[PDB]
């Protein structure tokens, strides 16, 4: 280095590029690093958080679809990002979701989170903010491993309450037992007294591409029984119908270690981050059941939700 | 024999050899002796005691304890660092361990880790290595959160396999049940397959400053009775006598989720990083039982370990 | 215009550009606009205020202050490091200047040094650099022992030219005699030919904490009269008022063995390294008089230098 | 590095080489360093002090010559090193003088030193010891620069009092003035209260090879007038004749800033380190004058001294 950590190098290049408008080359020899190191870092900055880009306009998202999704479902916060065929769904939403959370979260506040590419991608772009604002995290469901992608790529000086059990027990009785263990029971309480919550939303229409199945928490065959039973999607493993009600005919619901949906309702602000048109139905059903009262999605999915 | 006796000749060559740095041949003709005679005398020199090379450094004490620990205990690898004599004794324990682990772990191997301050502090310095060499990590016991300050300070793209359950269950039965959940059992098998293991060692003489007791896994009353029943130290919750034998009449043991010390021994290389004179007896017993076969400790402790 | 107005188009391209990282051309056809129209709107974006890039780091403030000091005072090189908010303000001031000196000194060049804690602390980090690049050192004033903590921490095969006399003489006449001894006058000439100069800056408001007074070159009684006479700070024993003018009615000046501030100015690059909010006044004055044209300081001091 | 400083790497190789007898190659791979870096450090160790070689024999030096030099001149300590034609004389003596001082010096004691290659080479071999034993240093004469070869190559945490003036003034008036400045006067007192003293010895017979002249402290022309005026050699600038008496007819003696020979005798142990056959006369004279009561020289000069 040059007596300065990378963080300071990013800020120095960010400053020369944006505030002094210098070619990514002029600043190469200016800071004493290869033309390739320069640009390497610039991108490093945006991805990290050091470099924040502000779009001050009511058109940051899809203004119309937002106003409509807001009224139709009575949502306290809604963000519909511009569509872009063929792209990581969760990676784009994560960006949007991060920004939204950066304005609803107050210093030293509790943030409940659920697994999935959508939320874990948000956690990643939200790492920086969690540090400074000193946000405390707490997992809404069991699983552990399924949370590593998000909390892992974070600072080690942050408070992260992790439910110490699997996401699903082999039997309903074993689930009751673990929920009574002090280590578990403790975090379930912690989770329910959270200020903001961020969860994903799975669809039964996703078949074998649903994070729930490709992670091995539910079998392909069990998925069928669930669809047949009239279920559209899920949240943390709890499945519901197109009207927004938990199908109380599914075996898994009593083997899930982790706050049941009725209990998640206690969190003031509940953000759902999901995209894709095959989710359109499950997302509408989650806003119906009142499981979420804020939503981060993409244009296509917004159109699909509003249409049907 | 230019009027010189052997003793004088020996001192003459020793001076020229070490203080003047002359080749054993340059000294041959300088003293009027055959090149074969000069070398024989130099040899005689050390053999007699006339010539003695002594290492003038604090590190010498460490080197010494390293060989005595290697002789007395059958240790494959040993590393003794300066004691309280120098700054930050605990901090340096992690640096040492981290480097011993770097010379033992090959690209893409499996590393089983234990909880504790020494293990997590070591785990952090080893962040760099773990990423660059694609090391895989697996937790030896339950606890989940107990590992966060270490794996938390790590790369997110790296494989980290954790046991999704408490460190301890409320009863031996609930423990046995948890040990049979596939999501749990999977990681216990993975654990035993590790190539290298890194663990800390707790001491009963540590009283309440003990991490096992400070973290609330064991009550002060339990720790006193454990000490009464002959235990002197512990590794992952399993207590043993100064002989090295796991104490049998201890309830906590069957309530522990995680590999028993016996299985731990299947791992080829087992590194124990522990410092502080109060751990002397326990560390010693840990080796007599064969729980570890590699040790990283500080000068003062080594002294005590070898004393008694 | 796919039904979109300017403001909405700008937000859309801004989103694709920064949050999705698409080429100025890939978003050209995505929005159905000419490749030249795309870039035109992006430009308009920042120029309007709809698009704003802000650096989220503690270092932001520093770069800000570096800019302001640069404009307000004629500074060739400036470095502002975080203040007391961060650990070791004094320690880090040495690191900074050390690096500033490394980008200014070419192999085999002459470096004139002043005494003081900041200068000696800087002179120590720069030990590596001085050797490897064959830097020559020369002292700006008498004191001899006053430099040992710095040059002492250096290689012995390095060229170090020291003034063979006291920092201050008992009378103006003894000083003038000493300044005439060839063995002395020679180091004074060499000092004036240096390429780079590094000095500290004392403040009268430092009272008894001032290095000049702690080292016993000046009595408390003299310091008070000097302040009473308009002096705000000093460099190498020569005092000056807030304007930058060397105070003339001060007796100590004509007793000083060593180059006068005026001669210091012949040195191309003059770097002053000073931290601590109480030197603010003096530092500022040192620049208004042009005794230094490069500055390395802390955030808080910079702030105060700029306030008043 | 391998997590260990160089000091620790030297001790590890010294240990393998001498206490475990392993080829300079087998220890290359053992510490993970180039076969060339191994040997680099090995000899780096001897040079520094970390590797001390002990020669426990009455013949470490030239026994006969020492017993004779001791008795004829009544010396407290005497060391005569083995002769070796064509060699850095001061560099060999330095090793000898070093070891002698290491046994004469008790912790925290003050050592007065004079300039010259002999003393400066001793100071360099003594650096290590001066640090641990925490020996305080003080210059017997002015000069400052002429002492940098020795004190420079030392740690920066040790006490070193330096007479802040030239070795010689341009006039006797100027010389008395300097000897009366508080900072000079003080060090002169510190000098006289020293426990041990180590100085060199110049000989008139050295012509233009005498450090006294090749450093420009005295003109070769002035040298002759001193020779003709009947002087054999000098110590710190003070000239004397074959019998051991200061020629009171020399002008320089009154222009020298620094403890006069008379004052130098106040110091308990006064070791003179000098070699070469052309000094044999000057050295003998200094022992008769009583200036030194200890001597470290080499075999040939020893015989030279005893012959005439
Ligand atoms: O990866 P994603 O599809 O965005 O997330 C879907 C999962 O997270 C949701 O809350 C449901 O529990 C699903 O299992
Ligand atoms: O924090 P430390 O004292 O270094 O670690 C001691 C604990 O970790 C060890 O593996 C044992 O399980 C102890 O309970
Ligand atoms: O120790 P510091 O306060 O940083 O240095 C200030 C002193 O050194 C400066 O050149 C001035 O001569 C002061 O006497
Ligand atoms: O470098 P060396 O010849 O060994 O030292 C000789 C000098 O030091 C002696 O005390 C005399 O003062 C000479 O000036």
């Amino acid at each position: 280095e040059q007596g300065m950590c990378e963080e300071e190098q990013v800020a120095r290049i960010a400053w020369f590029y944006y505030h002094d408008g210098l070619t990514q080359s002029e600043i190469s020899d200016r800071l004493g690093l290869t033309r390739l190191k320069v640009s390497r870092l610039l991108e490093k900055g945006h991805q990290s958080g050091i470099i924040r880009v502000q779009i001050n306009s009511r058109f940051e998202g899809c203004l119309e679809y937002e106003t409509q999704l807001r009224r139709q479902f009575s949502l306290q916060h809604v963000r519909v990002i511009p569509g872009l065929a063929d792209a990581d769904v969760g990676g784009r939403l994560g960006i949007g979701a991060a920004h939204m959370l950066m304005s609803l979260l107050q210093p030293q506040q509790m943030l409940a989170i659920g697994f999935g590419e959508a939320t874990m991608n948000t956690l990643q772009r939200l790492s920086g903010f969690i540090s400074s604002q000193q946000i405390r995290l707490v997992t809404l469901s069991g699983g552990v491993g399924s949370y590593m992608t998000g909390i892992g790529q974070l600072n080690a000086a942050c408070s992260v309450n992790i439910i110490p059990a699997p996401l699903r027990a082999s039997s309903a009785d074993i689930a009751r037992t673990l929920k009574n263990e002090n280590c578990v029971k403790d975090v379930l309480l912690a989770a329910q007294a959270a200020d903001v919550a961020i969860v994903g939303i799975g669809a039964v229409s996703q078949q074998d591409d649903a994070t729930i199945i490709r992670s091995g928490y539910i079998s392909q065959g069990e998925q069928l029984m669930i669809g047949r039973k009239g279920a559209v999607g899920d949240i943390l493993g709890y499945f519901f119908d197109a009207k927004g009600d938990v199908v109380t005919n599914i075996k898994i619901h009593n083997e899930l270690i982790g706050l049941p949906l009725s209990a998640l309702k206690t969190i003031p602000v509940r953000v759902g981050v999901a995209g894709g048109e095959n989710k359109a139905e499950a997302i509408a059903a989650a806003m119906k059941g009142g499981y979420i009262n804020a939503l981060v999605t993409d244009q296509d999915t917004a159109a699909a939700i509003l249409r049907s």
